[PDB]
């Protein structure tokens, strides 16, 4: 049969052009969403009308609380209960967002949230998709090529960044005698954030070395894919910048 | 008016001789404590004997929950009470266990625990630290010179650890407008755990090339001092390992 | 018209597979070789059986000297020459042996090692783009993915493979602005050497978390096709580790 | 008996500096120069004037050639004809320009960027420990922008990423001997000769921490540490002395 894949975060953006990608490339897909609701149920749409019953969608929260482990363990027994396996483990889901050390929601909401969804959720989704397992089992995790040269008065957010690496390399070492491996892809600029007004889009643009543009989604997908793929088969631990060479630019 | 610092988790092993050697430099400090409070009053009482009121204790669970922030703003305050200044913090206590991936603690007090103390208060106590301020202010968090080869079955600790760099990072970078710098001191092998198998303890005392034995929690203390010191004013965002060779040994 | 390639060293193990690769993905290839010709030229017999003129060898030293700068330019000059045009150039060869801090002299082991893993490649990349100055322009240089857990008693080759890192990502940044991506494939363990025991072998290949066997040189190949593709369009200065998890192994 | 020191590009700047705050602690140096040769007498001068017979010039071109063994060891060599002994290597000297991809030859900026940056410092690594209560160390002059170079210094930046690996080798090689390596990562300190306000006032404002330079005294500072006795279980580190500036994204 097809394998199958959990992307988190899928409704759009990245996450989508990942679900898509996989999709194309034969598998089935698991379409986590949190509040995306409208966009996730489309995409599933478009998906199975290109081929039946190889999309579903799957709704949590990844904050960090008492109940996320049983979140996380149904978002990966959703793919056991549609499709049978679960052999890709995509950790897109990302809440991201200022924190000034220095002067809405408490601090503790915002811990929660940005370490839960960057750090915690796919630590436990990853603890599920081991306990649950020819075979290419493999996880990628959407890490940050800026980690070692933050945005100003984002540090809980960088922090989840930093923990996510952690995972990445704790994980691959643990899981390799399952066969199980685990990487990462790291976007410098991609798309970005809908609020952004063109002006500042363009200031961010103008720092990529190549091509003084942002990284397309498929651009982003394509080097997931390639780590999901047989092409990758010893590849463990690793992190891929896909960048455009914006890491290597000094102040 | 002689500096302040506070050392967290300063009542045994690495955090006393920090305690110890930044009170010999001529700084009065909190010795922070969650469960030793026999062995804070006992190093508080040696420190006073020396120099009248110049050690104070502060009791503070460091895990992750609601009443953290609090608990990090009453550290703080306890500097600024007993001593009328903060100059120093020093981000040292740290639970460390296993929390393998694979199958009485829940993992999310497992959680609460190992990124609590290792990410999440030091994350707290900084902008506390921050909040409440010529002079030479700094903060120096206790990283591990193995993060990027970690141990087995230790996820969250590595985690957590990767984390406070971000943390270091971030921090020195937002802080350093108002003078305050912010570094590392990353241990290899120090003291070993009480509890560990002395047979356990040299097997890793071998594989240290610098003299094939742990660092002596005063070696620890040296680069903390050194970091503090004027001789550092123009260091932020460093992390000093202090591991005699141990992480650039290969398997 | 069918893109064309340099690889230098691709007589035997890891380069040969590059160059095969490369001529199955529609490459005409540039078998650049020292002292291998036999082997060099039974390579390009078998591509050009495949495919007629599509394979040519190459002879040249790649020891630093006075000469070196000509040797690197009509290396390309030969790829132009034979096909018209260079769109991908691999740096592959490499000398490697033991040089110990305490019959070559000191100054022959600096030419060597220095001159193959670092100042060849240099010197390719700048005749490279001289004669550049639709398409998909790229360098890969061969690294080291343990380059920062260095083998006992091999200063002079691990410098010369900390210098292509650098290399690597110098070249990204400068060359960027014409379109040429520069990237890295980091072995770990790949093809052990020919004349090593078996039982040496095994203690390398026991160390590998990822399926206790060191990679094929198609394995590392994979990695080279991936960053000359389409699929890596955005990636520049990214240096991948093919090394099954070796680099995270603790002492 | 008092220690001693090489410090290598010692005439000027920060070499100078290290040297100063070496001599200051207690130590006999070495100071090595290239051309600075006026420069170099004088400041032994000065220190020999403080506290007699503690200072001595070696002139030596590090370019690497077939003759840089040769000249390596010599440098050494004079440490223990001057001293009895060598306790430190500090390698500073270097050369600095760039090289871009696209008068003088490129194997001669391929000789003088690799050598003084890199291949000087192995040879006298490996002549400093041929020659070995002690506290034995090398500190190697890296560079904090190492991973984020400067546009068009292709062959410096690989000098100094090859500085680094010979500081992780070294540390891993010397440890059984007692012998610690390091090293001290400047972002910007002292500015070239050739530099005007805008552009010195360019790199300033890139600094978090003061928006300044960082002065000689700073890096040397990190020198001494590193040599002290309060630094015997480090070796292998790299200490960065930036002021954040490696931190700061584009
Ligand atoms: N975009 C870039 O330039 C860039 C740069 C560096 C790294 N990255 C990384 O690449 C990945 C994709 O980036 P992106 O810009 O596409 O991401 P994004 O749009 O900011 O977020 C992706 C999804 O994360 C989900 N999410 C947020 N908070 C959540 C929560 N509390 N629970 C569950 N899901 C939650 C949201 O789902 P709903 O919409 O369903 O609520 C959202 O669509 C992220 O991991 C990001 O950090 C992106
Ligand atoms: N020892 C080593 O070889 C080594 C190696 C690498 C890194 N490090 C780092 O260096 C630092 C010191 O190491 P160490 O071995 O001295 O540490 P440790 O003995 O494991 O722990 C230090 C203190 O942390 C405090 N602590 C633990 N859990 C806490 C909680 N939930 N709330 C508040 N405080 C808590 C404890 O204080 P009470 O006793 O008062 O409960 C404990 O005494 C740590 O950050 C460690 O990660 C050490
Ligand atoms: N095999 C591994 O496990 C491993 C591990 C880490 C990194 N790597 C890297 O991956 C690459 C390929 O590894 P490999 O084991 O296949 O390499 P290799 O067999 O050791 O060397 C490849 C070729 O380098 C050429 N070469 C050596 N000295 C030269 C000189 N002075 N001038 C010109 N060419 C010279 C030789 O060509 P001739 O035979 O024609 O003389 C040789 O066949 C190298 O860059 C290596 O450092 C490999
Ligand atoms: N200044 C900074 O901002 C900065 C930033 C990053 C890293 N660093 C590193 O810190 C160290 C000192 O920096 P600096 O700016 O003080 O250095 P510098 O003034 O550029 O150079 C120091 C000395 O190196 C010697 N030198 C140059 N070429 C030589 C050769 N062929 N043979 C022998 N010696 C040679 C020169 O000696 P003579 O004058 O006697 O000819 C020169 O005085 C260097 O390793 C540098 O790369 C500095
Ligand atoms: N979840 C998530 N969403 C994002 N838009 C980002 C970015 C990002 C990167 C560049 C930018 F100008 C704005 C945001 C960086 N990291 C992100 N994470
Ligand atoms: N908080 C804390 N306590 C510790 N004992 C450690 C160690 C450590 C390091 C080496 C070892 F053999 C056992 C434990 C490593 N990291 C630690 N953190
Ligand atoms: N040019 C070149 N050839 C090689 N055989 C190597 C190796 C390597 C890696 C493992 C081993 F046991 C022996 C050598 C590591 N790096 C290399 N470079
Ligand atoms: N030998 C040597 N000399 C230097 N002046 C440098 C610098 C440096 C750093 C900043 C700057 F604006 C100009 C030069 C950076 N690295 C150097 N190395």
């Amino acid at each position: 049969e097809a394998p199958a894949a959990v992307v988190t975060g899928a409704a759009k953006r990245i996450g989508r052009a990942i679900a898509v990608k996989l999709h194309q490339t034969g598998y089935r897909v698991v379409i986590h969403y949190h509040n995306s609701a409208e966009a996730a149920v489309s995409l599933a749409d478009e998906l199975n009308k290109e081929r039946s019953n190889t999309a579903v969608v799957c709704q949590a929260d990844l904050t960090n609380s008492n109940v996320l482990p049983a979140s996380c363990e149904e978002i990966i027994n959703s793919c056991f209960r549609a499709f049978g396996r679960c052999d890709v483990l995509v950790n897109n889901a990302s809440a991201f967002y200022p924190t000034p050390l220095v002067q809405g929601k408490t601090v503790e909401t915002q811990v929660a949230e940005l370490i839960g969804t960057n750090a915690i959720a796919p630590f436990l989704l990853t603890m599920s998709f081991a306990q649950r397992q020819s075979s290419n089992l493999s996880i990628v995790n959407l890490c940050d090529a800026m980690v070692d040269q933050p945005c100003m008065a984002f540090s809980l957010y960088n922090m989840g960044k930093h923990a996510l690496v952690g995972l990445t390399q704790s994980a691959a070492l643990e899981l390799a005698p399952y066969g199980i491996r685990v990487n990462g892809v790291a976007p410098g600029v991609s798309l970005l954030p809908v609020a952004m007004g063109e002006e500042e889009k363009d200031k961010w643009r103008r720092k990529v070395p190549l091509g003084r543009r942002e990284a397309s989604a498929e651009q982003i997908a394509d080097a997931v894919i390639f780590l999901v793929s047989g092409s990758a088969q010893y590849i463990t631990g690793s992190i891929i910048k896909v960048d455009g060479g914006l890491s290597l630019v000094h102040a």
